[PDB]
Order: C-alpha cells, then structure tokens, then sequence
C-alpha cells in the first residue's frame, strides 16, 4: 500500500505536469515562481522508475525545459519541451493495471478515454491559444475563448464566430479539424462500444428468455402458464443474476474448478447429514459431481409410488413430504435436506411424495456416478445404509 | 388491474411534475394558482411506494419547492428544487417492467430513450431560459427560441444565429455542448443497437439461407434444384419463422421441456389412433422423443420394397401411398396420420411406396427409442399388434 | 418472366406517382395536362393485385386525388392525397423478394434503404416548399432551394444560411430536425451493419488463419514453416473460398444432403475404376461418408512399409508414387486415381511410399464405414479383389 | 527483393500521377515543363503488368492526356483524362497483398482506407476548383480555400461561410454532399470495425476471466482464492496471451499440425532423458498425444501413497518432491524433468509427495495413449525400465 500511494503520488507529478507545461509554453511569464514544483516533480519521475515500452520515462527525464528559457528558442522550435508528456502514456497504461478489478474495466477505459480527451483538447486548445495573434486579454478570458473555440471545432457544431484569418491559422485549423474529426469519431466509437457491452448477464439473459417469449406468444398459450415461466426467469435472474453455474466454472482448469466448487458448495456440502466425516478427495469427486435442479413452487417432483433412481439434496428452496396416496403428510423438507435416497442402493418404487412448495433450487445425483464413487467408499455406503 | 391503474397515475404523477417543475423554476408567476395539483401528485408519489435503489421515493418526498417561494432563494441555490424530478429514474425502472412482455422490450427501450431524450433536452432549453437577459417575450416564443436554439445545439447543426454572449453563458454553452455531443452520441448509439437486433429470426435465418445460396451459386448448380431448395427455406419460414423446435426449447429445463411439448403436441400426440389410451408418462416420453422430419412435394420417402426400420408419423402435411410396383395407390395419407409402422416389430421390407405430395413436417421415430419404450408398455404393444 | 415485366411495369407506375403527387401538391398549376398517366397508372395499380399487409392497395386504389382539384381542400387537409405513397412499403416489400437472389440480399438493401432515404427527402423537401413564403422563383431554383436545405439538415452540417422565420416555420424545422437525426443515425446504423456483414468467408476464415498467425508467432517458430502453414492457408482460400464441406452441408437435412454431396461428386464418385456398375444407394452411402484430406506439396502422405489401414481417392492434386526403399518409382498419380487399396480387405503393410507433390484435397475411406459398407455389397468386392 | 522495390517504383508512379493529374486539370498552366516526368511514369506504368480485374492497367496505359493540351477540349470533356487514375484500385489490391503479414493486416486497411478517403478529397476539392468563378488568387490560397471547404463539408460541420452561388454550383454540392456523407458514414463505419477488432486475444480472454469474476462475486467467495484464482489467469495472460494451445493448432490439418508441434516442442521432447534414441514417428506420436496442465505455486499435484496412473512432464515451472510422509525431501523438479514414471508399467501407489513452486504448465501423459505407443516401442519401454 506504499506503492499504492506511489501510484497516486506519480499521478500527480504527471497531472501537474500535464497542467503546467503547456501553461508555460503559452505564457513564458510563469515557471519563474515555480521551478522548484518542476525539480520535486521532475525527481518523481526520475525516481518512480526504480520502484516500478520503455522510451517513455527516459524521454520524460531529460530537462527539455530551463533550455527553452535559457537560451530562447524560437516558437516552432522551443515546443519540443512537450515531449516529457508523452511519459503519460506510460502512467496511463500503468493505472489503467494497477486498479483494474476493484471497479469494472470498461468504465475504467471510459473514464481514461475522457480523460485523455479532455487533456489533449487542452493541448490543442494550448496550440491555437500559442498562434495567436497578440493582444491584451486576461488569460482567463482567452482560456475561455481558446477552450470555447477548441469544442465548437471539436463538437462539429460550428457557429463561425472565430474563424482563421492568416494563412498559417487557416492550415492550423485544417490540421485540427482532422484531428478533431478523428478524435469526436473516436469518441462517438468508444461509447457506443461502451454501453453496448454495459449491461451483459441482464442483456444476453434477457434476450434468451425474450427469444422465449415471442416463441410463446407465437404458439399462442394460455397466459397462466407463459406468466409461471416468466416468473421462473425472474427467480433465475433474482437468484443468480442469469449466469449458469456449469458454464462460467467451465472456463476454469481442473483444480480450480475444484476449489471454486468446495469453496462455492463448502457448508453446502457439509449441510448434508452424510458427506461430514467423508474424505476429502470423496467430497471433491461428489461436488465435481453435483448437479442443479430446479422446481417451481408447487411442482411435483417426486410422487411416491413411482420408479424412481436419484437423490435429491436440497440446496435452496422449500419441499413438502406426502404419502403414497398423498393424504398424510409425512414430513417437509427445507434447503440443506435431502430426498430420493431409497433409490441409490435399491430398485424400489418412491416411499413419499415429494411436492415443491416454492422455488427449489435442488442437487441431484445420478445413480450411475454415485454408485461408481460409492462403491470405493464404504463409510458411506454405511453412513447411507 | 387496480395496481396498473395506479402505475398510470404514478406515471400521470410524475410526467405532471416533470413538466411544471422547471417551468414553475423558470416562470416564478405560476405555482400561485396551481399548487393544489402540487399537493394532490405529491400525496400521489408518498403514497405510491406502500403499494408498491431506494432514495429516489426518499428525494421525491420532501418538500423541495414552497422553500424558494416562502424564502426566496437566489438564481443558483433556488434550483435544487428540481431534486424531486430524480424519481423519473425509479418510474423509468418500473415502467419498463411493468409491461415488459406484452410488446417487443427492444421497441420498450428504444421509446423510453427516446422519451428521457426530449425530457432531458425540455430541461437543458429550462435552464437556458433561466440564464437568459429579461427581455420582453412570449414564454411560447420563448419555448420556441429555447427549443429550437438546444435542438441546433443538440442535432450537431449549428447555423450561430443565437451565440453566447457573457463568459457564464459561454460556459454555460460549452457544458451543455459536452452533454449535447454525448446524449446525442448515445442517440446514434442505441438507435444503431435497437435497428441491429430488430430482424433476428429473418435476418440470421437469412444468413443462414444465404451462406447456402452463394454457395450453391458457387458450385455453378443447376436452378430447378436450386430454387427448389429456396422454396424449401420459403416454406421453414412461412411455416416455423426459421426458428429450429428443438433449439428454441432446449433452454428449458425438463419438467418445462415436458410441459412444453406436451401442450405443443397435445391435440398432435392425440391425433393418433396409437397413443390413446396410452399411459400420461409413456406419452411425455414419446413427445421426449418425437423427430420432426420435412419432405418436399413430391419427394420420396418410403419405396415399397426398401428395407426399413421407422415408423412415420405425419404432422402437417401430405403424403401419398402406392404400392410395390408404384402402380396401384393404396390410399393417400395427410396431416395426422402415419407410415412405416410394419418396421419396428418387425424386419420386414417396406409394403408401400410413399411420396411426398406437399412440404410435409412429418414426425419419425427411431428404432431404439421406440423398443425400449415398448418393451416395458403392454398395452401400446397390442395397439400396434 | 411476364411477371417480372408486370413487376417492373407496376415499379415505374410507383416511381411515377412517387415523383408526381408531391409535384402536384406543392404546384397545382400541374396536373391538369397529365391526368391522363393518372389514370392510366392508377388502373396499373388497382389491376396489379389479381396478378400478384393489405391495407396498401386498398388505401392505393381510392381517388384521392381530383378531390383536391373539384373541392379546392385547404392547406392542411388537401395533404391526405399523399395518401397514395403508402403503397411503397408494399412495393418495396415484394421487390425486396422477387429478385432476392441473383445478387447479394444485403446490397439489395442497402440499395433500397438509399431509394427510401432520397425518396423520403424528397417528401420533406415538398413539404418545406409547401409551407415556404410565396415569392417569385423557377420552380427549379426552388428545388434547388429546398433539396439544398434539406440536405443540410439532414447532412447535420448547419450552414444557417437559410433558417425559420415564423413560428409554424420554426416548429416545423423542429420536427424536421427531430426526424432528419433519426433518419440520419438510421443511414449510419445501416450502412456499418451492411459493411460489418460485407465480407464473412474472407473475415471469419481471416481471423481464423490470424488466431494462428499470432500465435505462431508467439511461439517464435521459424519462418519456413510458418511461411509453408500460410500458404496451405492461401490454398484452401484459392480453392474453396474459407469454408469446410461438411458445415455448409450440415445445415441440410438428410435426403437434401445426399442429393448435393452425389451432384457435388458426381462425376467424382464416377472417377474411379471402383463405384461404377456400383448400386445407386451404394454410391450415396460412400458420398455420405467421403472423407476429404488435404497435403501440401512434398508431404508424406504413405511410406512403404508402414502398416496403412485406409484407402486414399485422389480428387484435387497431384501425387507420386515410390517402392519401399523410395528408391524406384513406381508410378506417380494425380486427381481421380486412388491410393492406399491394399489396406482394407488385409492386414498387410504399405506397398508403395506415396509422397505429395502439389497440394491434394484428397478422400480417404476409414476402415469401419468402408467394411461395414462393403459386406454388403458383393460386386464391388469383386472390383476390388 | 528486386519486385520489392518495382513494387515501391510502380507506388511512386502512381503517387505522382495522383498528385499531377488532378493539378493539371485544375491548372493548365503547367504540364509544359513537366512532360517528361509523364512520359518516364507511363513506361513504368505500362511495363509494370510483364513484371507482375485487368482493365485497370489498359485503362492507365492510353494516352489520355496530350488530347487535352492537343486538341483544346472543353470543360466537362477533357476531364476524361483522369481515367488513368483507376489504376489506383489495381496498385491498392496489390499493395494490400504484397506486404499483409509484416504487420497486422486490420492496420493495414485502415492506413489504405485513410490514404483512399484523402486521395479522393484530394479529387473532389480539384473538381471544386474546376468548377469555381475565375479570379486571382495564390493556388496555394485556393488549395487551402479549396481544401477547407471540402472538409467543412466531408466533416459534417457546416460553417456557411462559403455556399454555393449559381445552380450548377448548387448542383455540384448536392451531389458531393451526398458522397461525402456517404464517404464520411463509411469513415465512422471502417473506424468503429477496426477499433472493434483491435483486441482479440486480450478483449475475448478478459471476458471469459470476467465471465469468471463476476460469477465469483456472485458467489460471495473468500478474497483469497479469488485473487489466487485471478493471478491465475494472469500467469496464462502473460505466458501464451490467452491462447489455447490445442484451439490454435486444431485450424490445421494432420501434417501440418505434426509439424507445428514437433516444432514448438522440439528441444522440449529433446528435454527428455526419455524419447532421445526413440523413433522419428514415435516422438510425433507422442507429441500428437502431449497434454498441458498448469499447477499454480503451492497447489499438491501429488501425494505419496495416492493410487496414481499418469506420468508428468515438467515444460515450464518448478516443482519439489517430497517423501511420503511428506518430512523427507526426496528432491525438487524444474522444467524439463520428469515424474509419475512409476504409475504406467505398474499400479503401484505414489512413491513421493510432489507439491508446485511455481506455476507449472507441465505435461502428462495418459495410461491408454502411452501404453498403447508403447507395447509398440521396445527401446523405450527398456529406457524407461
């Protein structure tokens, strides 16, 4: 965190640079009561290398300014004193590293884009404020004019109030009315790239359901059950925001697949009664094996007296327990239990009716894996028995 | 029903506030004879949310104007009156899904944008006439002046009959410059995005077609099959609208992909003289099972004499049946009724040619599938002895 | 083919009245010496329906016009005779589909798009003659005028040369303005969807070929290879465009399938000395099981003494053939010949070393299919023997 | 390297001709002292097509001026004589294939989309100048006059401070405003499609990560192994750039694909003690079979007394091994080495603990593939004896 408060101390050395080289080069009448800002920040740029694609911090050392003022270069030549500010390309491409994950990224590049291109309209705005014709105005008022003359060009609005007079303004306003062009095109690029991929799970996810929706509406079907399955993509979408847990884990190796399951399902899998006191690799193999399902509140998912083959643990939402005839209730189950357990080890019909009571969000267990990692396990195999 | 009338005035609620507040702000003359609708709407808005992400209702709530009128605050402190038009963005947020579902939600996106856009621009030309010189004028011709002066500004035209006159006003152009060049960037932006995925079953099912017509144009083939396979991408549009069954519901779960094709094929899986009296869940594993299959008019589908396997089962369209030499027509079959069912029980060769007679999107049945869910219902098995 | 004459006829008969009604409705002095093509294209239009959504032709078909002309309807209510135009949206919908594949489909709408964009600026420009001031001025200066006008609004240029002077002038620039933006935006979105779509075989196969150009690259391999996997790369673009066989024909169901590989391979599967005399059937079933290689010029394809399984079918390249020491040449093949035939029937070792000599685009046979395929049939098992 | 620099000859021509033709036109006051220069360029544009879609080159080749400055023809007559400046389309499609893989080819049509839309700016400010009142003026001042006012109208701007005056000036500026907001649409277009797939390895990879991070929030998952798990997918940025190994080189066909991992990892199946001496077609083979997996720094990749079947082949990291109780350091691995040797020929248990350092991206080998390689190969199943 020392470093992180290097980071914000070389952000403002080059902000301070970035506001007072261009100031200088316009008006020569400062730098004089504000060398020793340029030595400190100059040091910090010097010194920031070694407690960190290179050309930039060696470009932004050497003193291009005190030669200016020194020997008094010319106006065309005097400019290339600019060339330490294009050590902010480094700090940016630096920053736009060092914090990349506490907030989105696209709004990080968003608010870098704006940054760089109202910091590039003050230079610009600096160059046609440098090749101005003489005269006695505040410098206030003519950063309002240069700055109010730099957007009406940059806006492509174009009132026409201030318009180039000699020659030499009018192939400086040609040059800057390309880059201008180039530059509100690359604006206008950059934030319809940015609010295109704004809103991806909800988008993306929203699409899906709709391509579902027009669909239903096409088959024309009764509304009750049209608004039950809307409701369904509401509670996927208000429970795990659209994204389906088997295809953001399957862009992960083999163990971090398994850590991101142990650590998403951890007291998960120890909410059972019957993995606690299991082995460590057993726990693993059955999370690299748990499967979702989910019911609707009132589905049926177990009617007692059917096949059956599967468990069922319940992860998240609500069950009721019927009997065969589904006139006594024999229990009801709540998120953390489990049902379908007399089917594993035995080929006997359902013992009780299993009804969803609301959204269920339910684990199941094939029969073919379970009895294939549960023939190697005899705990248990007891602990099931 | 009672809670969409309350969204309506809510809504009414809200758009009456949206267009009286900046207008009471501007024109300090009003309000006197209309404060009663300003109680009567601001009872509306502290009563909607019992009915019904949180400091909207909260801003909305407290009375942020009869300040300026009893204190009488000054130009730029009097117009944070304007605090409770921030509940548009919870009345956005609700009423975009409210009615989410009876029309297309991108056409929903694109008149709510459209919506903020003049709202938003109403506020901006609101402040312009507040920051603008007294002078004697209409408050039509100067909604027309303001209007028309933030609609140059908004829509990048800029003719500069009507410039900034004092530094604030030049500041107060060049800010409302930044925000016109972005809203009117986010204007292209979305318009391009609601106009990009506006075709979605014609524009990729096109794609689709197409990526087959420049290369069946490709491989220089002759145009009678060629435009018969046109016709027949002709008929899967102006039969399904491109859209494959099978890859519309396999974003479903399976109790909803059962339920789903069983109301699909409900009056379908009843056409047959085969599955009733059938069992409920024998059925729902058919219909887990049905292929649907599509043979032009005229095709040929089954030679009498082939060996066979499949029983067919037609859905939509017709077919005819010849007999072995394709000389004597046995019968000819339609929508609902089947072949080939003297191929599963048995490997014998086909008994009668069928040809197609229209597009036929015509149901198949596998072998496999089929035996094994014979084998285990008696009762089928003797409707098909 | 009179069809398409009376398509094109019933496309000059709309082009006529799109080009006429706004002329006569800004210039009554028009009109009544050209009544006749009126009524002549008005009866092309009621008559065009029997020889071909459906409120078009009725709205077309009603005189909406000569009301105008026998009761001298005001300003604003003679305008509903423009009512006529709505039969372009019909037009353009049935000519976007009558010739949708002799050329590209998006360059037919990009160029109906573009027909609808001047053909509405026109109506716009008509409108703004209309409600113009009168005054002295060809009627070409004035279109001049008014299409100069509107282009700079709809261009978002602003020269403010000419600007709204009453109220009516003002708000109807304000609309004008407000459907020039969207116009405008959708001529923007349109056009970088139709150059985003412009090139699929030569993008998608690009970036392909890119993905592993970076990545050669990346692992820092030598050029000689590199350069050897690039040109294999040319030579499947200059040959078959980028795209692969067997994913253009999945997107075809089976019997469709079996007819494009058998007239794609006719006379391929007639190229050899094998699957003549062979049974129809026979002939699809090896089709629908060709399998297509490509070597490059040099490869290795077969070395004498190798163990070999699979029957090679040269159909593109050529090929060489050498004894086991690769020392006497045997034979050297070419497009149509075949390899690799004394490795199906027996277990036996290669007999010759086959040594690529251009690039081959060559069909192998696996074992499974080929004699799983061949115990069936007893005569090509003869002209194999 | 002799056509390389015909190549760079034949752009020079063309770049003269560019520059010259359009300027003659405008100013036949020059083309007299410069016949020669035409004359030298011609030739090479005429000799050009020996050394090297054909009309291009026999358009540029007749002479098209010398009729102008022979024959004096008029106005919109003589300007026929740029038709040599179609070659241009030639020397693009041929510049744009000479030299795409030095550098990206994106970057390249975007440099020769950039270089066409200043180029044809270029001839369209010519065409205005042709078309202007005649008057004194510097042809620099009426360059500059000339050029100005072609951006004002290419970059939507619109000042109005030069306008058209007579009707085929009014006409000349319709229709190149109709071509420059066509040209401008395709600028916006071309810059929105290149900035879009500017990022491909990085943009797609982060979004799978973030496809992966946002989950992970969702989960509400402990920091630490979500900073493991995100320095994860740093470790395979900055190693192989997001790139899957096996989804690179699976765009390849067999030969092609054996000679690219034969070459990345050549001095790699050389690092063995292993498959040195082995058979040219076996280290294929085995390459053909190589399998990457990558262990971050700490992670047990095995424990002594586990069941164990594979063996490890260390390419990159660092690894240690351990003794089976895991007190007793047996060694520590690098990349290059190997362990797991004995879990092929036997079904013996672990014989010591092997824990990552670093992050590995080691590879293994499966029991079925190497056994199946191996029963073959007698030398090696002794080297590893």
């Amino acid at each position: 965190t020392y470093t992180l408060v290097w980071k914000v101390w070389i952000l403002a050395v080059t902000l301070y640079y970035a506001i007072r080289i261009p100031l200088t080069l316009v008006f020569p009448s400062l730098f004089s009561p504000l060398l020793p800002l340029d030595i400190l920040a100059s040091l910090a740029l010097i010194a920031d290398i070694p407690l960190d694609s290179r050309l930039p911090d060696l470009l932004a050392a050497l003193p291009l300014d005190l030669l200016v003022f020194a020997l008094h270069l010319p106006s065309p030549l005097s400019l290339l004193s600019l060339v330490r500010l294009l050590k902010l390309i480094s700090v940016q491409r630096s920053a736009t590293r060092i914090l990349s994950y506490r907030i989105n990224p696209a709004l990080l590049r968003l608010l870098s884009l704006v940054g760089f291109i109202l910091l590039a309209a003050h230079g610009i705005a600096c160059g046609w404020m440098s090749l101005q014709p003489p005269s006695e105005n505040p410098a206030g008022t003519r950063y309002l004019s240069a700055f109010y003359w730099t957007i009406t060009t940059l806006t492509t609005i174009g009132y026409g109030d201030i318009t180039p007079s000699t020659p030499t303004q009018t192939v400086y306003t040609i040059v800057i009315e390309l880059l201008g062009a180039a530059m509100y095109g690359l604006v206008i690029g950059n934030i319809a790239s940015l609010v295109s991929k704004l809103d991806a799970a909800k988008l993306l996810h929203r699409e899906r359901v709709e391509r579902v929706t027009a669909f239903l509406s096409y088959k024309r079907i009764s509304p009750e059950l049209q608004r039950r399955i809307i409701e369904y993509f509401d509670y996927l979408w208000e429970t795990r925001r659209g994204y389906e847990e088997r295809e953001v884990l399957k862009e992960l190796p083999h163990p971090l697949r398994l850590a991101v399951a142990m650590e998403i399902h951890g007291d998960v899998i120890e909410k059972v009664a019957l993995f606690k006191g299991a082995g460590e690799e057993f726990i693993r193999d059955i999370i690299l094996h748990l499967e979702p399902v989910i019911y609707g509140p009132g589905e049926y998912i177990i009617r007692a007296g059917e096949m059956g083959s599967d468990v069922y643990f319940i992860n998240r939402g609500s069950v009721e327990v019927l009997s065969a005839d589904e006139k006594t209730r024999y229990a009801i189950l709540s998120e953390g239990q489990f049902f379908g357990e007399m089917a594993l080890i035995l080929r006997a019909p359902r013992t009780a009716t299993v009804r969803a009571r609301a959204f269920c969000d339910l684990y199941r267990l094939d029969k073919e894996t379970f009895d294939r990692i549960l023939s190697r396990y005899p705990e248990i195999a007891a602990q099931i028995q």
